[PDB]
């Protein structure tokens, strides 16, 4: 409405993830920045999803979602997920759906990690629904997390501005 | 309880922010990874805070908080915020509290950005409270956001493993 840099930009750069929803013929994927962990034990996550997203419809329908973690190498698939709508986009995507362990929603095999979630809350704040999901299963690529921490060579993906992305430095600073 | 890499590590690396709470004598700061935007218009944020944090007490008391954005250069102050407890830590911190525009909670002048929040919800999920706040005012450093986007030279801070941190590459990938 009022040109200027919107206030949400102050939290950026933010990690970019993929959200998978539905199953079989209805299987969808969208990009999502607005994701965070909300509890350590039980493991619970949340994602802000606008009502207008096909992903919002599929999450409400089935009560499950998958957070797949993409690398910088699949930015093209990530961009499609973030720009096109609903399950027909998968026919432009370089992605392989594999079953998941506890949700019906599929996982993305190229993903660094897939986090399988059962929805336990849905609150409305402003123009998005915050979908809170209990992590009931997870898979990942061993090298991307080899020392029980994230391996920075794996090219974890972040978002700076609308069409611009970056990964992390490989230079680590120790706090103690 | 069961040694192994905990499931929350799969979302990492995550941005690290500071949370400011209370005012005057009660002014506190803690580190917080688990922060995300939940709405664009109105601008609304959320932060997962364990009940055991002094910050949890101060947020419930006053209903306000500030998300300050730290750079890699102040990792030492950030580590103190994330390791010590309650307002006495400020006497080890290289930080200058300045007033805020709409909350009573102060801002951190060295911060790349301070995001002034009025609490509008508090839900409990697992071992944390998710504090949802309406952004009612904000300030930032112009060079850190010079092109209306984040300036990567500013050294935005991220968290890889318990005591390890990194910033972003300055190398930008265009998605279109
Ligand atoms: C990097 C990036 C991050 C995004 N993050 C979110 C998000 O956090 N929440 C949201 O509702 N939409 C987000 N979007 C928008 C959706 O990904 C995009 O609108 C998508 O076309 C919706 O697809 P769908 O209708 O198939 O679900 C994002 C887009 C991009 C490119
Ligand atoms: C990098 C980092 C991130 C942190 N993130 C969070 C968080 O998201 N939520 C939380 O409750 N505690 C978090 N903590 C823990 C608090 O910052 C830490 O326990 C602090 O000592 C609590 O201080 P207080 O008791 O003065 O509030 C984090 C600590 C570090 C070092
Ligand atoms: O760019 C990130 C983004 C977040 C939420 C949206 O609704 C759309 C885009
Ligand atoms: O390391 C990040 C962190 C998040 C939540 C906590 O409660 C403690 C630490």
């Amino acid at each position: 409405y009022f040109q200027g840099m919107e206030g949400y930009r102050l939290l950026y750069p933010m990690r970019t993830y993929l959200i998978v929803s539905g199953h079989g013929e209805e299987t969808n994927v969208m990009a999502a920045d607005w994701v965070t962990v909300v509890s350590f034990d039980p493991f619970i996550v949340g994602v802000a999803v606008a009502p207008k997203r096909t992903t919002h419809k599929l999450i409400k329908k089935y009560g499950e979602f998958v957070i797949s973690v993409p690398s910088l190498d699949v930015l093209r698939d990530v961009w499609i997920a973030g720009t096109k709508k609903g399950p027909s986009k998968l026919k432009e995507m370089s992605v392989t759906l594999i079953p998941s362990k506890k949700v019906k929603v599929p996982s993305i095999e190229e993903a660094l990690a897939n986090i399988e979630c059962r929805v336990i809350d849905a609150r409305s704040y402003g123009d998005h629904t915050f979908f809170v999901g209990e992590v009931v299963g997870y898979t990942y690529k061993d090298y991307a997390f080899e020392k029980g921490k994230p391996n920075l060579k794996a090219k974890f993906l972040a978002h700076v501005s609308w069409s611009e992305f970056v990964t992390f430095s490989e230079k680590v600073h120790k706090a103690e």
